[PDB]
């Protein structure tokens, strides 16, 4: 099972871990090289109480994914749109993870004020994509060949969903 809370500063190394598990696979990350918690620490403290960083934790107590919600653009205007990136423990694929992770994101996008939710998945990661799609998200764009990894071009898609009535 898995349970969520919001992160904390000793989460910080598994959320990387987690983060670095993925790159890889080359499937939802735009790093080809493993990250250092120093690297990440702007990010992680850059979260607040209404773009919040939420673990959940195996039945272990062992953090095991990760849901971050983050601003769009500092300014007013896009004040009540964010984005949301979810990470799994790639240890933990293929497990139904990702649709109870997404389930929960949404329920709790609303409460933290947010009217618009996109999602940044790449265009080659059909997984990810058929989920969103079945929870109301459409393909806002997608910008051609502007991730280069490996020497290889990989499309960006942007996914969206308004939430409020």
């Amino acid at each position: 099972s898995l349970t969520l809370r919001l992160a904390e500063h000793r989460d910080l190394e598994a959320v990387v871990a987690i983060y670095n598990s993925t790159i890889a696979s080359r499937m939802v990350t735009a790093d080809t090289e493993p990250v250092t918690p120093e690297d990440r620490m702007e990010w992680f403290s850059g979260h607040t109480e209404s773009r919040p960083l939420y673990v959940a934790e195996d039945e272990n107590g062992n953090v095991a994914a990760w849901i971050s919600f983050e601003t769009f653009y500092g300014r007013p205007a896009y004040n009540k749109t964010a984005e949301v990136s979810i990470y799994i423990d790639e240890a933990c694929r293929g497990k139904g993870v990702g649709s109870y992770l997404l389930q929960e994101a949404l329920r709790i996008a609303p409460n933290l004020g947010i009217r618009s939710l996109m999602a940044f998945i790449f265009g080659h990661n059909k997984p990810s994509l058929k989920l969103f799609e079945k929870h109301g998200f459409a393909e806002w764009g997608l910008f051609p060949g502007i991730a280069e990894m490996d020497g290889k071009r990989y499309d960006l898609k942007i996914l969206g969903r308004e939430l409020s009535e």
